[PDB]
C-alpha cells in the first residue's frame, strides 16, 4: 500500500487525529454503563461515568460523522481496566471515567467494553481507514494512601487477574515510596509520586517485564500509534527500552506527552523527543498558537520563531503531535469570544508540520475550563458548523499534498498579525495565508512564492474569507488583500521526478526490524537503501512502491545512520539523518557511581563501549546523571537502555559544557541481563 494507507503504522504524518475521552462521546452500550454513585446518564456531574463506550464510538464510525469530517486516525482513553472505586476528593465523588487510574494493564475497562469489543473497533475503524491510537500510562497505577490502606484500591497492580502488590507493604518495591513530586527538577518529577498515585518502579524486573508484556497484547489486538502518559515522568532511559521493545516487536508511532508552559523552551525535551525511540505532543507550538491566536500574549513573529525554532530543535519535527488545546487546559474556544479564532488556530494546525491532533467537540466550538469542565459530553453531531467544514476541507491536504504531510515550513510574508507561510516537498507547494487581526484587512504586496504561474482558488472557498491568488513569473503573487480574520490556503500538486524522502519509522531499532520510508519519486522498480555507507538492496527490501519502501535494517554496528535511497537508475534522494541501530534487544540498567565529587555547574555521566553508552564519545555521554532522590551527593545514578546480554566496559566523566574529565583507573565491566532489571553499582576511580 502507499505511505497514506491506514496500514501504515509507522507514519501519522498524513493523518489527522482526533483525540476522544471515550466517556464524554458516546454511549453505544447501556448495558456496560457502572451504576448508581459512579454514574450520571445526564453527564451534569463531569467526574462521574457518563457512558461513552467502545461502541459508541464504533457508531460514530459508522455513521460518517468521522469521515465526514476527514478525520484519519483517533487517539481513546487508556483501554486497560482501571479501579473501581469512587474517590471522595473534599465532598466530591470521582470515578476513573478519564482511564488514568490502571489497575490491570492486560484488561479492559469494562465500562468501555470487553475485549471483543476493542476487536470490533479495531475492525470497524480499519474499515473506514481510520487508525486506532491508545494512551497508555505505565507511570503508575492509581491513588493510594502510604498511611491509609483502605483508601481507594490500595494502587494495586494486578496482572490479568493476579494481584501482584499493592502500595501498602510493598515489600517487592513495585513502587516508589519517596513521597510526592513538586515538579521543582526533572528528577524530581520522575522518582517521586505524581500527587497520590501509585509510582510505578520500572527497575524492578516484575515491574518492566509486566509492561513490555502489556503492550504487546495491544500491539497483538492491532493497535496503530501508542500516546504514552506523563513520559517527563519515568525514566528517559527506561523508556528507551521500553520503546526498543515495541520498536523490535511491532512498531507503531508513539508520541509522549511532556507538558511545557507558556514560553517554554527546553532542551531536555527536545533530547527526549530526539533519543528516545518515540515523538512528543507540541506543546511548544500548541502553547504559542493560544498566545498568538487566543490570549493575544504574543504575535505573528511569536509564530515564526516557533516554527524556525522548532524545525531547527527537533530532530523528526514532522513527528511531532500538534494541537491547540486538550482535557488538561481550558477549552480553546472562550464562551463569548469570537469564532475566527478558533477556526484559524485550525487551519494553522491542519496545515502545518507534524502530526494534528483534534480535541473531540472543537468542531462544535465546546467552551469550558480546566479539569473536568473541559471534558463535557459532546454536544452535537452536526456536520455544518464552519469549523466542521475547515477540518473536512483542510484534512485530506495531508493526504492528497505531500507538502502539508512531509514539507518544510517558510515564512513568506509577515507582520504583526499576518502570517503567510510556504510548505515544500518534490512537485507540490501549499501556501497559507492567516490574519489573525479581526477588526482590520492588510494589504499583501511583495509576497514571493514556489507556486508555478497561474491563478488559486483559495481551497477552504472563502469560508473564512479568503480570496484567489495570482501568481506570475519568478513566482510573484500580485498584490491582494487579505481580509480580516482572513485564512486562504493555496495549493499545487504534481508527480514527483527524483527520490525524496519525506518520513521514517520507526527510528530506532535493532538490526532485521522492518522499517518504513515514506516519501514521493521513488518509482516502481526497486532501488537501494543506506544506511549511512552502508548499501541494502535486492531480498531485504520488502516492498518498494513510488510513495513507500519497506526494508529490513542490515546487521550493521549500533549507531547514528543517516538515511538515503536511491531509484533504479542510480538517482540519489535526500537524506534522512538521525536513524538509531540498537546493538540488539535491550534492557533497562541502573548505573550508580559512588564518590564522584563535581563543583556547581559540572556533572557526572556515562560513557561505554558500546554505542547505547556512546561508544566512549563524551559528546555522547549519558547523563548529565541524578543525585537527589534515589541516591544522594556525592552519590550519582541513572537508568539506561542498554543492549541485552552484552558484556560491556565503561566509565564516567566529569563535564561541565564540553570539558570533561575522564574517572581514573581502568574500565568498569558488567554483563547485561538477559531480560528485566539491574544494577550495577561502583565507586568513581580518581
Ligand atoms: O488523578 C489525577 C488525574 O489523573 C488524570 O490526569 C492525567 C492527565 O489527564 C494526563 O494527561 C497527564 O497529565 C499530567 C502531566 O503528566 C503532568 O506533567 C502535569 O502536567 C502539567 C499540568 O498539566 C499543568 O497544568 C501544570 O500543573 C500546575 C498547575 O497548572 C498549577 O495550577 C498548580 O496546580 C495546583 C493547583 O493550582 C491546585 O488547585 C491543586 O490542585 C488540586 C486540584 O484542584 C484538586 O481538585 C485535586 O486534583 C485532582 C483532580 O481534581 C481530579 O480530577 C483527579 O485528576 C485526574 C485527572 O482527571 C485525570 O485525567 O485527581 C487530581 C489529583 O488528585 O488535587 C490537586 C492537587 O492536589 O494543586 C495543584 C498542584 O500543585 O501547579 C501545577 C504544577 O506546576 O504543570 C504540569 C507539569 O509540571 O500534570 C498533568 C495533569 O495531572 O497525567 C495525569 C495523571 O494520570
Ligand atoms: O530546584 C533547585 C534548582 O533546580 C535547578 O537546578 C539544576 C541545575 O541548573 C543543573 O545544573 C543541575 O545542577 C546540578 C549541578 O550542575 C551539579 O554540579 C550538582 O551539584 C552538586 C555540586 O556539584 C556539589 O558540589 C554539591 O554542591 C554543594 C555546593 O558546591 C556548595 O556550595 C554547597 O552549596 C550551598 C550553596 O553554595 C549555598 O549558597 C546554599 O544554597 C542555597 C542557594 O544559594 C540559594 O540560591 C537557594 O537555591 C535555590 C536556587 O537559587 C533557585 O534558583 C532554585 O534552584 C533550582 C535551579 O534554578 C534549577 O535550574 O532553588 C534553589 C533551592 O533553594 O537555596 C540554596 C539552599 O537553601 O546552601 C548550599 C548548601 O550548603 O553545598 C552543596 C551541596 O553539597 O552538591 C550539588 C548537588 O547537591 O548537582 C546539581 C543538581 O543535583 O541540576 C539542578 C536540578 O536538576
Ligand atoms: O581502539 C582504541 C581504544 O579504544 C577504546 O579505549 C577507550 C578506553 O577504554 C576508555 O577507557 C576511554 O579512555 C579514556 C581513559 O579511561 C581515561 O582515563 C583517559 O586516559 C588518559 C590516561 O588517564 C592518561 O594517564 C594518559 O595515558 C598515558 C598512559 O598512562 C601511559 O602509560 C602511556 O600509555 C602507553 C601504555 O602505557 C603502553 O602500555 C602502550 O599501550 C599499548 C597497550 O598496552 C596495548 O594493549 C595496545 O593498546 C591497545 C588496546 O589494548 C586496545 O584494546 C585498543 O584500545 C581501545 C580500547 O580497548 C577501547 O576501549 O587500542 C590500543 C592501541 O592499539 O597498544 C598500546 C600501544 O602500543 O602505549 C601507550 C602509549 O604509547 O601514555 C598515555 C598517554 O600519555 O592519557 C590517556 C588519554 O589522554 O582518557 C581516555 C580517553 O582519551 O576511552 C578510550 C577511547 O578513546
Ligand atoms: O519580497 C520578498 C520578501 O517577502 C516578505 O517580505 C514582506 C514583509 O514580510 C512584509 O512585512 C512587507 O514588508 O512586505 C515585504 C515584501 O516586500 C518576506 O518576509 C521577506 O523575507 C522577503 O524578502
Ligand atoms: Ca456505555
Ligand atoms: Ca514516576
Ligand atoms: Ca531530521
Amino acid at each position: 500500500a502507499p505511505d497514506t494507507s491506514v496500514s501504515n503504522k509507522q507514519n501519522f504524518s498524513t493523518d489527522v487525529i482526533y483525540q476522544i475521552f471515550t466517556d464524554r462521546f458516546s454511549d453505544g452500550n447501556p448495558a456496560n454503563n457502572p451504576t448508581g454513585a459512579a454514574f450520571d446518564g445526564t453527564c451534569t456531574n463531569l467526574r462521574l461515568y457518563c457512558g461513552g463506550d467502545w461502541q459508541g464510538i464504533i457508531n460514530k464510525i459508522n455513521d460518517g460523522y468521522l469521515t465526514g469530517m476527514g478525520v484519519t486516525a483517533i487517539w481513546i482513553s487508556q483501554p486497560v481496566e482501571n479501579i473501581y472505586s469512587i474517590i471522595n476528593y473534599s465532598g466530591v465523588n470521582n470515578t476513573a471515567y478519564h482511564g488514568y487510574w490502571a489497575r490491570d494493564f492486560k484488561k479492559t475497562n469494562p465500562a468501555y467494553g470487553t475485549i471483543a469489543d476493542f476487536q470490533n473497533l479495531i475492525a470497524a475503524a480499519h474499515a473506514k481507514n481510520i487508525k486506532v491510537i491508545i494512551d497508555f500510562a505505565p507511570n503508575h497505577t492509581s491513588p493510594a494512601s502510604s498511611d491509609q490502606p483502605s483508601f481507594a484500591e490500595n494502587g494495586r497492580l494486578y496482572d490479568n487477574g493476579t494481584l501482584l502488590g499493592g502500595y501498602t507493604n510493598d515489600t517487592q518495591n513495585l513502587f516508589h515510596h519517596n513521597g510526592g513530586t513538586d515538579f521543582s527538577t526533572t528528577e524530581n518529577g520522575i522518582y517521586k509520586n505524581l500527587y497520590d498515585l501509585a509510582d510505578l518502579n520500572h527497575n524492578n524486573s516484575t515491574v518492566d517485564v509486566y509492561l513490555k508484556d502489556a503492550i504487546k497484547m495491544w500491539l497483538d489486538l492491532g493497535i496503530d500509534g501508542i500516546r504514552m502518559n506523563a513520559v517527563k515522568h519515568m525514566p528517559f532511559g527506561w523508556q528507551k527500552s521500553f520503546m526498543a521493545a515495541v520498536n523490535n516487536y511491532k512498531p507503531v508511532f508513539t508520541f509522549g506527552q511532556w507538558f511545557l508552559g507558556v514560553n517554554e523552551v527546553s532542551p531536555e525535551n527536545h533530547k527526549f523527543a530526539n533519543e528516545s525511540g518515540m515523538s512528543l505532543l507540541d506543546f511548544r507550538f500548541a502553547q504559542k498558537v493560544r498566545q498568538v491566536f487566543r490570549d493575544n500574549t504574543d504575535n505573528m513573529y511569536g509564530l515564526k520563531a516557533m516554527l524556525e525554532g522548532s524545525a531547527a530543535d527537533y530532530a523528526q519535527v514532522d513527528d511531532q503531535v500538534t494541537f491547540i488545546d486538550n482535557h488538561d487546559m481550558e477549552r480553546f474556544h472562550a464562551s463569548n469570544a469570537n469564532r475566527r479564532k478558533l477556526e484559524q488556530a485550525l487551519a494553522f494546525t491542519l496545515t502545518s508540520r507534524g502530526v494534528p491532533a483534534i480535541y473531540y467537540g472543537t468542531e462544535q466550538y465546546m467552551s469550558g475550563g480546566t479539569d473536568p469542565d473541559n471534558r463535557a459530553r459532546i454536544p452535537s453531531f452536526s456536520t455544518s458548523t464552519t469549523a466542521y467544514q475547515v477540518i473536512q476541507k483542510l484534512a485530506p491536504l495531508r493526504k492528497c499534498n505531500p507538502a502539508i504531510a512531509y514539507g518544510s515550513t517558510q515564512e513568506r510574508w509577515i507582520n504583526n498579525d499576518v502570517l503567510i507561510y510556504e510548505r515544500k516537498f518534490g512537485s507540490n507547494v501549499a501556501v497559507v495565508a492567516v490574519n489573525r487581526n479581526l477588526n482590520a484587512p492588510a494589504s499583501i504586496s511583495g509576497l514571493v512564492t514556489s507556486l508555478p504561474q497561474g491563478s488559486y482558488n483559495d481551497v477552504l472557498g472563502g469560508l473564512l474569507n479568503g480570496n484567489t491568488l495570482s501568481v506570475g513569473s519568478g513566482g510573484a503573487a500580485s498584490n491582494f488583500t487579505l481580509a480580516a480574520g482572513g485564512t486562504a490556503v493555496w495549493q499545487y500538486t504534481a508527480a514527483t521526478a527524483t527520490p525524496t524522502i519525506g518520513h521514517v519509522g520507526p527510528m530506532m531499532a535493532k538490526p532485521g526490524v522492518t522499517i518504513t520510508i515514506d516519501g514521493r519519486g521513488f518509482g516502481s522498480s526497486k532501488g537501494t537503501v543506506y544506511f549511512g555507507t552502508t548499501a541494502v538492496s535486492g531480498a531485504d527490501i520488502t516492498s518498494w512502491e513510488d510513495t513507500q519502501i519497506k526494508v529490513k535494517i542490515p546487521a550493521v554496528a549500533g549507531g547514528n545512520y543517516n538515511i538515503k535511497v536511491a531509484n533504479a537508475a542510480g538517482t540519489a534522494s535526500n537524506v534522512y539523518d538521525n536513524f538509531e541501530v540498537l546493538s540488539g534487544d535491550q534492557v533497562s540498567v541502573r548505573f550508580v557511581v559512588n564518590n564522584a565529587t563535581t563543583a556547581l555547574g559540572q556533572n557526572v555521566y556515562l560513557t561505554g563501549s558500546v554505542s547505547e553508552l556512546g561508544n566512549w564519545d563524551p559528546a555522547k555521554a549519558i547523563g548529565p546523571m541524578y543525585n537527589q532522590v534515589v541516591y544522594q551527593y556525592p552519590n550519582w545514578y541513572y537508568d539506561v537502555s542498554v543492549p541485552a546480554g552484552k558484556t560491556i566496559e565503561f566509565k564516567f566523566l566529569k563535564k561541565q559544557g564540553s570539558t570533561v574529565t575522564w574517572e581514573g583507573g581502568s574500565n568498569h565491566t558488567f554483563t547485561a541481563p538477559s531480560s528485566g532489571t539491574a544494577t550495577i553499582n561502583v565507586n568513581w576511580q580518581p
